[PDB]
């Protein structure tokens, strides 16, 4: 079943999920459908993470802390960077300017720009919907 994909973060076993508490961050979870996020890549290099049910009503703000619950505006979106062996990184288009790093803990806490660039290994994630197998 194709559908909205996972935050998949680099290995501390969360899944990241929205609370009506201003945050999607990760804990473990897939016994709810609190973590499905409709991730497409819309524009040329942007990708958009927009809800499902509850998939994330992201906003990034000051390009560091990024946060959502009630509205996803555009300022959800990131730049996508591809890594080999397919890995995927997220370029914070909000302030993509400054070529600012969109890095999240899935293992943590909601997105973190003081340490988005190779500071955390947080800044390495999966994209992994549900597939059709």
């Amino acid at each position: 079943y194709k559908k909205p994909k996972l935050l998949y973060c680099s290995n501390g076993g969360h899944f990241l999920r929205i609370l009506p508490d201003g945050t999607v961050d990760g804990t473990r979870d897939r016994s709810d459908q609190h973590i499905q996020l409709q991730l497409s890549a819309e524009s040329v290099g942007e990708v958009y993470i927009k809800s499902t049910e509850t998939g994330q009503y992201l906003a990034m703000d000051t390009d560091g802390l990024l946060y959502g619950s009630q509205t996803p505006n555009e300022e959800c979106l990131f730049l996508e960077r591809l890594e080999e062996n397919h890995y995927n990184t997220y370029i914070s288009k909000k302030h993509a300017e400054k070529n600012w790093f969109v890095g999240l803990k899935k293992n943590g806490s909601c997105k973190r720009g003081p340490r988005t660039h190779y500071g955390q290994k947080a800044i390495l994630f999966l994209p992994l919907p549900v597939s059709s197998d």
